[PDB]
C-alpha cells in the first residue's frame, strides 16, 4: 500500500509491455535507465500513481528518449526525443563495456601500436572509460568512450598490475569507428604481478585469528513491514533502491512520545566523481563519474552473510530492468542489521554515590558497489540519540600506469615500474529537510574569537555567531575547520520548551574539495564540487547535482542552474547538498588491494530534543 | 624480568618503607604523586634499577620535597625541597575535595550569602576547583582551591541541577583560611531536577531492545605475558599504568616477517585542560587540567563486565599509592579486548573473475576516568592493517549556571534558569617516535593546486609538497585542512623496497585550538594548546607539555621552554606532541547527563611497508 514500496518485477514487466505496445522498445532499443518516481508534494490524496522514469537508447543511431510511464493506468505519460549535443549523452551501458576493446582488436592502428610492445592482442584488456568534453570538435553529439590497455598474462590474473602506457584510444560505439589512436611513446609494462590470492605473494595465511561470533538470540530490535519500512528504536524510515543512485533514504522520523517528528524527507548520495591529476595527455581527460555516468546501483554486489554482513542480518534484494526491461533481481544486495557501538552515556558522582552507565547502538543500511577497478560501500547510521552518519568504504585496486623514470610531480610509484596516477573520490549528498516538517532554514555558525579589554578582563570569553542564508545566490557556502564551522537546518515554526527553534546541525570532514583549476572541464561539468554545501529551494525535477544527462555534458548543468533562480530558503521546503571526498596520493600499502579508507558526514540534533532523547534506555 | 612491568604493590610498600626510614614520611606528609620511571635511553645494560618519582606534601606549611628512590637497591637517589612560588605548587589532593566545603561552612560570610539565599548549609556541595593564577598577589606560594556551590535537595540528588550562582569563594587549604568570598548578587537557583534514574523523568523504559551476543568461542587472539605484554596480529606492547598520565604505550612495534619494526617507543596523553569561555567573574578563572593537576590515573573507574566492557575482556588491575604510601589496587581499571571492524579490502573483477572479501578487526585498550561531573573513556586502537588510533570519549554531566535574564552570549540554556557556558575540552598526546629506530625527522605535506597553462594544458593536474622541519624553532605548526595539510614520521636511513624513507603519516581532526586571548593567564599556562603540532628532541626531564609541576604555575613551563633550545630534529630521537579538542556550546540534548562526543587522532603506514601488510589474513 505504501508508495514508497520498492519496485516489484511485475511492475517493471508492466513497464516492458506498455513500452512494446507504444512501439518504443524495438531490437534497437535499449533501456539505459529505469526508476520509479517519487510521489509530488502534497500527496495526501490517496490516489496512488506508480510512475515510472525511462532513458531509451537507439543502437542504429536514432535520437534517444525520455519516457514517463504510468504503470497503476497502464499509459504512456510523455515520450520526448533528446538532442544529446545539447543535453548530454544517455548512461553508459553494461553492454557496451566490452564493445570498446572489440572495435581496437580489428583496427590496424591499434594493432601496429600493440606490435611494437611485442603485446598479444589477446592477452590485453581496455578499460571503457567515459570520455568528457575536452577539444575535440568531431565528438560533440557522438557517443564517445576512451580506452586505456591493460595486460592479462592468464584469464586469472590482475590486468591492473600490467598498465599500458603511452596509448589510449577513442571510440564511437554507435558508429563503431576508432576515431583516434594516440601512441606518445613505449613504456615498459610492469612485470611484477598484483595476484593478492597468490600463495607466492601472499605468504602462508595466519592462524592465529580466533573466531568472533556476534548473534541475537532473541532476533534483532528493529522490524521490516510493508517489504521496506523500517522501525528501530523510535526511528522510522523507508529503505529505497534506484539504479542510479543505489540505496535511498525516504521519510526518515523519529518518535518522540506521541509525535512522529519528521527528519529527512529523502536522503541519496546523488553523485560522485574521481578526477585524476596526471597531465599527461593519455589520463589528463580521465574523470569517472561512477553515479551519474556508469549508474551505481546497477553494479551492487550480492553480499555474503558471515564475510561482507556479519552479525544477525536482514537482506533486501532489490529489482531493477536489464537493458531490454526484464526485471533482474540484485539478491542480498542491500543488509541491514544493528551494531553495539560502545558507551552512550557514563557517569559517577562523587556526591549522590550513583553509578551510571548505558551503552549505545546504530541501525546499518549498506550496500557494495563495483565499477572496474574501484569497490565502494555505502553505509548509512542511525544512532540511538538521534545521531544520523554516512560512510562511505573506498577499496578495490588503484587506477594504475607507468612510473616515469626520473619521477613525477602527479603519480605515486607502488612497484618496479608502476605507477598510480593522484586523485580524488568526491561525494555530493542530497539531503531533503523536513526538520519538524517542511518549513525550514539554514544558518552558518562559527566560533567567534574575543578580545581581551572591557567586558572579558581576563581574555577568556568565547561565542559563536549564526548566519542565516536567505536566499540560494548567498547560499553556496565553504567549509572552515579553523572556526568550527557548522551547518545548522532548523525550523523557525516549532520550538523546543526553551522556546528556541528545533534543529540539526551538520558536521563535516572538513576534506578539501576540487583540486582542479577553476577554468578545467572537469570544473565546469562538476562545479558541484568545488564547494563544500550548497542550499536550493525543492523543485520536482532538480534531482542531480549535475543534471539529469551527465555522460559527455558540455558543463553548467546542475547546481549553478539552479541556484541561478535565487529563490527564497528562509523558512521553506529546501534541499541540503554536501560535497565531501577523499583526496588520493597511493601508498604502497595501497597496492595490490587497497584496504579500506573512508570519509562522510554527520547529523546530530541541536534543541530538536526537549533533553536527552536516550534516558528511557535499559540498564543492559 | 620486563623493566616496562607494572608496579607492584611490593614496590610500592618498599618505596613506602623507604621513604619512612629516611625520615621523609612523617605524620604531616603526603604522597601527591608517586611513579614508575622509564628506563634511561641505551638501557641494553641488563642493570635493572627500578627506579620511583614522587612528590611529598606538608600539610604543616613545611616545603614540599621531590623524591627519587631505588627500589632495587633500597636507597633514596635525590631529595629536593621545592620553592612552589617559583616551580609551581604540588598537585590537588584527593583528601581536599572535602576540606573547601568543610571550611566555608564555618565562615560568617559564606553563611551571610547561603542565608540570603535561604539554602541550609547542610545542603550546599562546594566543587573544588583550581585556582590557575590571576591578580591576586596574596595567592602567590599559597596553596588556593576556589569554590562554586552547588544545592543537593536530597542525598541521590543530581547537585549539578542547582548551581549557586552569583557566588564564588577563595581557600587557603594549608592555613585553613577564607581568603576572599565574592557575592555578585542573588540568582534563583534552578529548580528542576536531574536526576537521570528518576522514573519520573526517565518515562518507562524501553523494552524493544533485544540482546546483542558478541563471544569468542576460542578465546581472544591475543596474549598477555608478563603481567603486561601484548601480542597481537603482529603487534606487540606494554601497556603501562601512571597515575598521572593514564593507560600508557610502551614499544609499539610490529613484526614485518622476520623483523621485529618499532614504531612508537611512548604513546600517551599528557595533558588535558578545559578552559571556560564565561566572562562573568564567578567563572572566569575557571580552568582545570585533569591530567596536570589532578591526576586522571587515580580517579580511574573499575569497569563492569558486560556494562562498559562488551565481548571476551581481559582486565588489567593497575597498583597505585594512597597519599600515605599504602598500594591501592584498581579492579579492572583497564580493559583490552579485540572487536570486529567491517570490511578490511574488498574487490570483485570483471577480468579475472575473482571475488575477494576480507574482514579488518581492531584491538582496544581502555580506561575510564572520573574528575567531578566530567567522565572520559580513553580508547587507544590497533588495526590489522598498521593504523594506530586514540580517541576520547566525553560523557558525564555538563558544568552549570544560571541562565541569565536576557540571554547570553557565552552560556547555553539547558532547563528554565539553567545554564551551561561554552568550554574546550583539549588533549596533548606525546609520542615519542621510533619508526625503524630512533633516527627520525618530521615533514608537513600541503596538497597543491596547479594552475592551467604549459605543462598543464587541460588544468587537471595537481601535485603535493613536503617540508622537512630541521630545528625546534621551525617545529611548532598550525593545522591547514584546506590545504589537506599532515604530517610525515619517517626514518631516513631506513628504505623500503622502492628506495623511500619508511614513514607513517599523522592525520588530525583539525578541531580549533585555544580559542582564549593569547595574552590570557591560561594561554600562557596552556601555551601547548595554541598549536597543533609541535616536535621536540628528546630528553628524559621533558615529560608534560605543561613542566612537572602545573598547579598555580605562573607560565611559559613546558613546551614554550623546550623548543627555545633550538636542537636539530632532522634525523634525531625526536617527539611529537598533537594538540587536538572539542568545542562545546552545550546543547539541551546534552542535560541531564551528557550522550558521548568523540575526538582523536590516528596515524597511518605511509610506505612503512613493501605492500598491503595484510595480505596474509585468512578469508574467515
Ligand atoms: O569507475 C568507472 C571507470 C571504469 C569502468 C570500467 C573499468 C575501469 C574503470
Ligand atoms: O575536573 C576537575 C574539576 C572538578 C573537580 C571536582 C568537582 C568538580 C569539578
Ligand atoms: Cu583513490
Ligand atoms: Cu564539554
Ligand atoms: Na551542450
Ligand atoms: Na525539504
Ligand atoms: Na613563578
Ligand atoms: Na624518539
Amino acid at each position: 500500500a505504501s508508495p514508497f514500496r520498492l519496485a516489484s518485477a511485475g511492475e517493471i514487466s508492466e513497464v516492458q509491455g506498455i513500452l512494446r505496445t507504444a512501439g518504443l522498445l524495438g531490437p534497437e532499443k535499449r533501456i539505459a535507465y529505469l526508476g520509479v518516481l517519487d510521489p509530488a508534494r502534497g500527496a495526501g490524496s490517496e490516489a496512488e500513481d506508480r510512475r515510472f522514469r525511462v532513458f531509451i537508447h537507439d543502437v542504429s543511431g536514432a535520437r534517444p528518449q525520455e519516457v514517463t510511464v504510468s504503470v497503476t493506468n497502464g499509459t504512456v505519460i510523455s515520450a520526448v526525443e533528446l538532442d544529446t549535443a545539447a543535453t548530454g549523452e544517455l548512461p553508459v551501458l553494461e553492454e557496451e563495456f566490452e564493445v570498446v576493446e572489440q572495435l581496437l582488436a580489428t583496427d590496424e592502428r591499434w594493432l601496429k601500436a600493440l606490435a611494437a610492445r611485442n603485446l598479444d592482442v589477446s592477452k590485453v584488456r581496455v578499460a571503457p572509460l567515459s570520455a568528457g568534453v575536452f577539444e575535440y570538435a568531431e565528438e560533440r553529439g557522438r557517443r564517445i568512450l576512451r580506452g586505456l590497455a591493460f595486460v592479462q598474462d592468464f584469464p586469472e590474473d590482475s590486468a591492473w598490475a600490467h598498465p599500458v602506457d603511452g596509448l589510449v584510444a577513442y571510440v564511437d560505439v554507435v558508429s563503431k569507428e576508432v576515431t583516434r589512436v594516440i601512441d606518445t611513446g613505449v613504456f615498459p609494462v610492469p612485470a611484477e604481478h598484483g595476484n593478492y590470492t597468490d600463495p607466492e605473494l601472499t605468504g602462508p595465511l595466519r592462524t592465529t585469528q580466533k573466531p568472533i561470533s556476534i548473534t541475537q538470540p532473541e532476533g534483532p530490535s528493529f522490524t521490516v513491514t510493508g517489504g521496506n519500512h523500517i522501525e528501530w528504536e523510535k526511528w522510522s524510515l523507508d529503505v529505497g533502491f534506484d539504479v542510479r543512485e543505489g540505496v535511498v533514504l525516504h521519510n526518515i522520523a523519529f518518535r518522540d512520545g506521541d509525535r512522529l517528528r519528521p527528519i529527512i524527507n529523502r536522503a541519496s548520495i546523488a553523485e560522485m566523481v574521481v578526477p585524476y591529476g596526471d597531465p599527461s595527455p593519455i589520463r589528463s581527460w580521465q574523470n569517472y563519474f561512477d553515479t551519474g555516468e556508469y549508474l551505481v546501483g546497477q553494479y551492487a554486489n550480492s553480499l555474503e552473510l558471515g564475510c561482507d554482513c556479519l552479525g544477525d542480518i536482514t537482506y533486501l534484494s532489490p529489482v531493477i530492468s536489464d537493458a531490454f526491461g526484464n526485471p533482474r533481481e540484485i539478491r542480498n544486495g542491500i543488509c541491514m542489521h544493528e551494531e553495539d557501538w560502545g558507551i552512550l552515556a557514563k557517569h559517577s558522582d562523587l556526591w549522590s554515590g550513583i553509578n551510571y552507565t548505558r551503552r549505545n547502538r546504530r541501525m546499518v543500511i549498506s550496500f557494495f558497489t563495483t565499477i572496474g577497478n574501484y569497490d565502494y560501500g555505502f553505509y548509512w547510521y542511525l544512532y540511538l540519540d538521534g545521531t544520523i552518519e554516512f560512510e562511505a568504504k573506498a577499496t578495490g585496486v588503484v587506477f594504475t600506469s607507468a612510473f616515469p623514470e626520473g619521477g613525477s610531480d602527479n603519480i605515486s610509484q607502488l612497484a618496479p615500474g608502476l605507477g598510480a596516477p593522484f586523485h580524488q573520490h568526491i561525494f555530493s549528498a542530497r539531503l531533503d529537510m523536513a526538520i519538524d516538517g517542511f518549513t525550514n532554514r539554514v544558518e552558518e555558525e562559527d566560533v567567534v574569537r574575543q578580545t581581551m579589554g572591557p567586558g572579558n578582563e581576563r581574555g577568556n570569553a568565547f561565542s559563536r555567531k549564526r548566519t542565516v542564508l536567505t536566499r540560494e545566490s548567498e547560499a553556496v557556502r565553504e567549509a572552515d575547520a579553523r572556526t568550527g564551522r557548522t551547518w545548522i537546518i532548523s525550523n523557525p515554526e516549532s520550538k523546543n520548551r526553551l522556546n528556541e527553534p528545533v534543529g540539526y546541525k551538520l558536521h563535516a570532514h572538513n576534506q578539501p574539495t576540487l583540486l582542479a583549476d577553476p577554468g578545467s572541464s572537469i570544473a565546469r561539468r562538476a562545479a558541484f564540487a568545488t564547494k563544500d554545501l550548497w542550499v536550493t529551494r525543492y523543485a520536482d525535477d532538480e534531482r542531480y547535482p549535475t543534471g539529469d544527462f551527465v555522460n559527455q555534458h558540455s558543463g553548467g548543468a546542475g547546481l549553478p542552474s539552479y541556484i541561478a533562480q535565487d529563490r527564497d530558503i528562509d523558512g521553506q521546503d529546501i534541499v541540503v547538498w554536501h560535497t565531501f571526498g577523499l583526496t588520493h596520493f597511493p601508498r604502497v600499502e595501497d597496492w595490490p588491494i587497497m584496504p579500506v579508507d573512508t570519509v562522510g558526514f554527520k547529523l546530530r540534533p541541536e534543541g530538536f530534543f526537549d533533553r536527552s532523547p536516550v534516558l528511557d534506555v535499559p540498564a543492559n
